[PDB]
């Protein structure tokens, strides 16, 4: 539903056996904020290349694609392993804090015709998406979607669509406040960017539950029971037939693989994970402490142990994607 | 050169016998001044509609096609003629002019997709252009046209691309010192975006020459013969084998049309023009101070006569488009 053969041979190059096992390396300024906490001066362009390279050498052996940016990872890109896809980030990093919008907007010097040209086999971008929101806003967002996937379309290139959720409202997503309304944002978000106008081929979207407030994972307030949390997983199931992906948000390995657990038991079809953080965190503090060769060791060694028992989990938990194409 | 199917019929019904002798209205700001100029008050959404319509439904029974804009021409693409078809204009309006870089833009709540939804037969998109100018603004802008390419090739609708040429450095295109480089930024210009990757259909330019400035043309200071401004015409030939329509610049409508004459005598193979103020803008006047039945009947009487002018000057200097595809 419905891929035409280029498509269709490209997600065969980021999946095995239907399904996504990708490490998420497109981050920018997240990733100088986390360089920050460990240095006196500014992180240097040498310094993000070398780690992009430095994860991306070690790491994907152990992942069927590898998702970058093209301002800092295309030297990253070319030392990938021979049996891993490549995937790369369209939209400019961050948002204006100033205002709620946080309209999206496409690298200057880009486009998917230059992005497929530069070896990817997929097209990544993220939307900040507030369902609730000011709906001449959200009217300009779709529109902007619409042209990324018929640019997609044109290019013959999967289009990977990152939503990540947000109320004008709310200033903390980690907040009791955030999680209440969570389920509704994601949810309802992916409904609508499963319409066929915007074109996408995949979503990689948050898990539909803040699990540090459900009952058993919860260290402190408890907002949900496990089976209002597993109802929110099948609600999410039924909000789309696309493939769909789910992303760390940052947790710690091990939750987000007790997360994946839940999801499968709970009735959720996901396809995969686009994981980042959870699995290559730590090798920013090391890298930027030891230096490279510090860092080469630890993803040897806690990157591996990261990688690979989430790899383990996905085996046990994740649905393939042919099934719904 | 080559023409999907969809294309290929969407391009008749902007043509007649291969000639494009389409209606430009796809003014906006331009249009507000000239409004602002006739009455104390400012002008209304509601009279810049209706102008519009009057204009579609009385002289689109005499043109193959009309441009609009979807921001206030969407009542009057309604109410033209049934044999017309229609272009939509997709960039934002003006240029910020406190910088020399005139980046492209477009409407924020639009996409090819929504202009194919809105039952135009292509897409317009109007690009500035300096050569010459900023490697660095000219990649962002070629970066743009290649997405708006691969649009309109995913929704399978031609796309016409207007560049208009200027200097970073020169202020006043009318001025001699332009002249004397305009056939480089025309035809240079015509060159780069004539280039696959861009998947332009048809362009609309500016003739190569500034004939205000060619002996027989020029009314005072002389700067070109015939010979070297025929020279241009033969140049801008063979700058691209796409289908090329001309603009009448706002120039006078007897100027505009010994051009097209000129133009076919030195070798140019252009294929229609898309004439706007020259045919209309006596309407203007008429309307906001005599009145919507005032401003129609001029439109049947020296609007038309206007109109049938160009058309009689087209059938004997424009070539069929179908001769290059
Ligand atoms: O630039 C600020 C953003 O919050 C960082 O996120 P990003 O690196 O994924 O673009
Ligand atoms: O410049 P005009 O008025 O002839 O119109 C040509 C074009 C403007 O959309
Ligand atoms: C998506 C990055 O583009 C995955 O990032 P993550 O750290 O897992 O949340
Ligand atoms: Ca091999
Ligand atoms: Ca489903
Ligand atoms: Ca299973
Ligand atoms: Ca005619």
């Amino acid at each position: 539903i419905t891929l035409t053969e280029n498509k269709r041979k490209s997600m065969e190059k980021l999946s095995v056996d239907g399904v996504i096992s990708a490490l998420a390396f497109d981050q920018r300024g997240a990733l100088k904020r986390m360089m920050a906490q460990h240095q006196t001066k500014e992180p240097t362009v040498e310094q993000i290349e070398e780690l992009k390279s430095l994860v991306s050498e070690e790491l994907t052996p152990f992942a069927s694609s590898i998702l970058l940016d093209p301002e800092y990872g295309l030297p990253a890109s070319r030392v990938r392993s021979e049996e891993a896809g490549l995937l790369l980030a369209y939209e400019k990093t961050g948002y204006d804090a100033t205002t709620t919008s946080r309209l999206p907007d496409c690298l200057d010097v880009w486009s998917a015709k230059r992005i497929k040209e530069a070896g990817a086999e997929a097209v990544k971008f993220l939307l900040y998406y507030d369902i609730d929101g000011d709906q001449d806003v959200n009217e300009q967002k779709k529109a902007y979607i619409e042209r990324i996937g018929s640019e997609c379309r044109a290019e013959d290139i999967p289009f990977y669509l990152e939503i990540l959720t947000y109320d004008e409202k709310i200033a903390d997503n980690a907040s009791p406040e955030f999680a209440k309304v969570k389920a509704h944002k994601v949810n309802e978000a992916m409904k609508v960017f499963s319409k066929e106008r915007f074109g996408v081929d995949v979503l990689k979207v948050e898990v539909p539950v803040n699990m540090k407030f459900v009952e058993g994972f919860a260290d402190g307030e408890v907002l949900f029971t496990k089976e209002e949390a597993a109802q929110a997983f099948r609600d999410q199931e039924a909000s789309t037939d696309l493939p769909y992906i789910y992303l760390s948000a940052g947790v710690s390995a091990k939750l987000f693989q007790d997360t994946l657990v839940f999801a499968a038991e709970s009735g959720a079809k996901f396809n995969g994970v686009l994981c980042g953080r959870a699995t290559w965190a730590g090798s920013v503090k090391v890298y930027i402490e030891e230096g490279p060769q510090a860092a080469r060791e630890w993803l040897r060694t806690e990157g591996f142990k990261n990688i690979d028992e989430l790899n383990k989990v996905l085996d046990k938990t994740a649905s393939p994607w042919t099934e719904k194409m």
